[PDB]
């Protein structure tokens, strides 16, 4: 195989991770993300979910990270809450903190129909890249990573499809999660630092 093909580093998130998984808690930290931020910044999104089947869909989100800063991210055990944060749902739905991903556009729905929250303001990284880097390429969040970074998003399939939903959540899920929110951060930054 070639050099193209071997075998990178892994992406590690380092910084802070809060983690919670009450609902006022997760509302209060909600508000401490937007006293930290103005109009236009962007965040690292995403969301995981248990394995199992719903009623012919897949399980329902369980836990939504969101990456505000390369040093901090944040990781809302929603499955394990009582009612969804309204905090939390007024800042997904609030126009004036952008939230960047992949596949994001399908996180939207889903978090629609899960949680009737509807997600304002979303970036598909894969249209920044192709904007920002003049090409028209089919990007993943991995290769992203790779082709921005030099390094590759973790990979243990028992950890990325583990059952999110159980509580709590082990150092790994934790890792997982909060390293993809990561990558969506660090990529639009690069992405729009280019000019
Ligand atoms: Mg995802
Ligand atoms: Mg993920």
């Amino acid at each position: 195989h070639s050099v193209f093909e071997d075998d990178l580093p892994f992406l590690e998130f380092t910084g802070s991770i809060v983690y919670s998984y009450d609902a006022s808690d997760c509302s209060f930290l909600s508000e401490d993300i937007s006293m930290s931020l103005s109009d236009g910044d962007v965040v690292g999104f995403d969301m995981e979910w248990p394995p199992l089947y719903n009623r012919g869909k897949l399980g329902k989100v369980a836990l939504i990270q969101l990456c505000v800063s390369e040093s901090k991210c944040y990781l809302f055990h929603v499955s394990s809450m009582s009612v969804f944060p309204q905090g939390l749902k007024m800042l997904l739905e609030n126009k004036a903190v952008k939230k960047a991903g992949v596949g994001i556009e399908g996180d939207q729905w889903k978090l629609l129909r899960d949680f009737d929250i509807k997600l304002k303001n979303f970036v598909e990284l894969t249209d920044v890249a192709n904007k920002k880097l003049k090409c028209t390429e089919t990007w993943s969040l991995n290769s992203l990573v790779k082709h921005l970074l030099g390094k590759q998003l973790l990979k243990d399939k028992s950890i990325r499809c583990s059952n999110w939903s159980k509580f709590p959540l082990t150092e790994d899920q934790k890792l997982y999660a909060a390293t993809d929110a990561y990558a969506g951060f660090i990529i639009y930054r690069n992405l729009e630092i280019l000019d």
